[PDB]
Formats: structure tokens, sequence, C-alpha cells
């Protein structure tokens, strides 16, 4: 096991300013902000992650946990930690990303999502999947509402705050894996039934799973063999691959760079895989601004 010797950086309250609570959940707040770095000249969009006013030490053991993953990756597909700031409660900040969460980007945008937007989420969630399976990393928690949009183009895994290595001792049901649910076993294939299931999401622009069923039932339902319903624009392709994500024998399940792969394939053929209407119509998208760098510009040494 190599060393990690990920940089995490520390940054003072006064070189960033929030904005704008983007959302506010549980314990803690999730802020759009500006982050000038010191005697830099750049600004960066960024969000700021913070717990509540209750300090109290169980919760910062957790977001610590979270900042130390997300210092420790580097993918296009996978977000980024760009430093913590301890001022009073802990804060991360990182990367915004300006067009939210995929889960509600699709819902949102349902009349105006084509077949090519779809199959190449896919082929990047799978690359940022790959990419953590390659540093040993085990989400834990990848949904659709865990997939973060730059840019239509563009999309980045997150939330890795459940996130573990691979073997090692240390809840959304519905995205579980049944090994998982019944023993508490992940593994980067555990990871890839996830997929499977956040794949389902986008093909059905949004649709809750497994819809109106309690959690405790599922795992009777996933043991009698039920599974997810095929997507009225998904291709018996398409759906097939989803099926193979959501083996019993999580070995027979696909690896996740054959999963780019696949995704990929159809990629180059989008309206072979996936049936939409009008297809072909679709397109999809204070004051100083001049300074303004994205994070994946802004770049530091190591
Ligand atoms: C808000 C949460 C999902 N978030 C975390 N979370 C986070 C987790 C760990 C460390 C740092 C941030 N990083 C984020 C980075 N960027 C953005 N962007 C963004 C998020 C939400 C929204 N909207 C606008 C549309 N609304 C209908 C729904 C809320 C627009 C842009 N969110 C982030
Ligand atoms: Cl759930």
């Amino acid at each position: 096991e190599a060393p990690n010797q990920a940089l995490l950086r520390i940054l003072k309250e006064t070189e960033f300013k929030k904005i704008k609570v983007l959302g506010s959940g549980a314990f803690g707040t999730v802020y759009k902000g500006l982050w000038i770095p010191e005697g830099e000249k750049v600004k960066i969009p960024v969000a700021i992650k913070e717990l509540r006013e209750a300090t109290s030490p169980k919760a910062n053991k957790e977001i610590l946990d979270e900042a130390y993953v997300m210092a420790s990756v580097d993918n296009p597909h996978v977000c980024r930690l760009l430093g913590i700031c301890l001022t009073s409660t802990v804060q991360l900040i990182t990367q915004l990303m300006p067009f939210g969460c995929l889960l509600d980007y699709v819902r949102e945008h349902k009349d105006n999502i084509g077949s090519q937007y779809l199959l190449n989420w896919c082929v990047q969630i799978a690359k940022g999947m790959n990419y953590l399976e390659d540093r040993r990393l085990v989400h834990r928690d990848l949904a659709a509402r865990n997939v973060l949009v730059k840019t239509p183009q563009h999309v980045k895994i997150t939330d890795f705050g459940r996130a573990k290595l691979l073997g090692a001792e240390e809840v959304p049901i519905k995205w579980m894996a049944l090994e998982s649910i019944l023993h508490r076993i992940y593994t980067h294939q555990s990871d890839v039934w996830s997929y499977g299931v956040t794949v389902w999401e986008l093909m059905t622009f949004g649709s809750k799973p497994y819809d109106g069923i309690p959690a405790s039932e599922i795992s009777s339902i996933l043991e009698k063999g039920e599974r997810l319903p095929q997507p009225p624009i998904c291709t018996i392709d398409v759906y097939m691959i989803m099926v193979k994500c959501w083996m019993i024998d999580a070995d027979s399940r696909p690896k996740f760079r054959e999963l780019i792969i696949e995704f990929s394939k159809m990629a180059r053929d989008p309206q072979r895989y996936l049936v939409i209407q009008g297809d072909e119509r679709m397109h999809l998208p204070e004051e100083d601004m001049d300074d303004v760098v994205d994070a994946d510009e802004y770049l530091i040494p190591q």
C-alpha cells in the first residue's frame, strides 16, 4: 500500500465569501461562493459545505474523513477538494458545479434531454468510478443525486462521505447491492450495482426506484429475483446492461472499464440504443467576472 501524498490545503475565511445557500439539509448547509486565493488575482467559483452551529465532535470526525478522500482524488469525472477552513467549524471548499446534481437536472430538463447526452453521462460516470477502483476506493453511495453537472457535457461524482478503501472494516437501501443489504459487504462490484441504478434513474428521467415500496421490503423483493423495470426509452441492449449490474453473483457483474467500453460504443450510434421523441430537435445550454477561473483551470504545484 503506497503513501498518500495528497496536499491538504488550508484556507482563511478571509479568502472566500459565501453568496447563497445552494442547499440545506440535515446537520449542515452548502453555499455557493467565491474564493480568491491569496495574492493570486484569480476568482474561483466554489461550493462550501459546513455543519451546524452544533459542533459535536463525532460529526467533525465524519466531515474530515470526507475531506481526506476528496483531497486524494484527481479525475475529470470525480469532484476534488480545493481545501478546508478551520475557523469555527470545518468547511469543505470544492469547485462549484453550476447546473447542480444530475438527478435534479434530468427531472428539470427531460424535454430537452437527448440520447447522446444520456449515453455520455453513462460513459463519464463509469470513468469516474473506474478511477476510484484504480485508487481502490468504494464510493458506497453512488446515485444520480451524487453526480454533479459542471456543464451538460461534463459530469462528476461526489459525496465521498460513505467512501471506504477496499477490504476495510470501517443508508440508501434502494441503490444498494443485495450482498451489501444482507451482509454489509461492499466491493467495487457492489459499487457497480449502484451504477446500474443510477443509470436507471437517468433513463427514467429521475423516476424514483421501487417507488412506493418500503426499504425493509426491498431485500425480499430482490431476493425473489425482482428487479427494476425497463425504461420506455431503453432498448433491450441498454436494459440488458443494467440487468447485468444486478446479478446475484457479483463477479458476473460488469467491470467499470467494460461499462465505459460498452456505453462508449453506444454513444457512436446513440439513436440505435435510446429511443426518444424529437431526439434530433433537442439542444442544451457578481459584476466583475474578468478574473473568473474555473477550478479545473486553476492548478497548483504537485
Ligand atoms: C449542493 C451540493 C450537492 N453540492 C456540493 N456538495 C458538496 C459535498 C461535499 C463537499 C463539497 C460540496 N458540492 C456542490 C458543488 N456545486 C453544486 N452546485 C449546485 C448545487 C445545487 C444547485 N441548485 C440549483 C438548481 N436547484 C433547482 C437545485 C439546487 C446548483 C448548483 N452543488 C454542490
Ligand atoms: Cl433509500
